[PDB]
């Protein structure tokens, strides 16, 4: 459980993401793929890491980054009351895409990295810790739903 104050720190920095969801999404996915290139294998080959400029020019990558951050922002605004939003995400990510929790840890790391790089004034230790707790709760709850669907990843 997060405190109300911790939720507020989470949603305060999230409002900065909402000013430009696509740009944040691009930086987060580029960080993910550079730091953990194996995560490209969950998409069509082109399993090969392209240059940063090719990733920034990609209409498909920019769309993916907005798909992710739209869904995650709706989850964070529920302040832990997110069973109904996690249900369809667990369904697809466990049964169709097959995304292991360790890849959700990787993308959580990439989100925290970009938020710290772009908004340090809104992302000191207390806010970083609140965002860490919020993303740990997301991963814990999605993992329990994965198991309910028979996926142990
Ligand atoms: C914060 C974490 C994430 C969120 C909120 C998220 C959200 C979404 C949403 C909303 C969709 C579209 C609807 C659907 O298929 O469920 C989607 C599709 C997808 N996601 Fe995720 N995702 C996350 C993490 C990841 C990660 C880490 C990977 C891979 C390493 C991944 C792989 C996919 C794939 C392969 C698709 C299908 C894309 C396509 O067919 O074009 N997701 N995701
Ligand atoms: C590969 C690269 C290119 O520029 O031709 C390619 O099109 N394959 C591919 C990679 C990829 C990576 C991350 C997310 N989504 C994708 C793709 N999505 C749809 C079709 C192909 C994709
Ligand atoms: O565009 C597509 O049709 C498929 C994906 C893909 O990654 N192609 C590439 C394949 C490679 C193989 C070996 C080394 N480098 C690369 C490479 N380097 C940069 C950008 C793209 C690629």
């Amino acid at each position: 459980v997060l405190s109300e104050g911790e939720w507020q720190l989470v949603l305060h920095v999230w409002a900065k993401v909402e000013a430009d969801v696509a740009g944040h999404g691009q930086d987060i996915l580029i960080r993910l793929f550079k730091s953990h290139p194996e995560t490209l294998e969950k998409f069509d080959r082109c399993k090969h890491l392209k240059t940063e400029a090719e990733m920034k020019a990609s209409e498909d990558l920019k769309k993916h980054g907005v798909t992710v951050l739209t869904a995650l922002g709706a989850i964070l605004k529920k302040k832990g009351h997110h069973e109904a939003e996690l249900k369809p995400l667990a369904q697809s990510h466990a049964t169709k895409h097959k995304i292991p929790i360790k890849y959700l840890e990787f993308i959580s790391e990439a989100i925290i990295h970009v938020l710290h790089s772009r908004h340090p004034g809104d992302f000191g230790a207390d806010a970083q810790g609140a965002m860490n707790k919020a993303l740990e709760l997301f991963r814990k709850d999605i993992a329990a739903k994965y198991k309910e669907l028979g996926y142990q990843g």
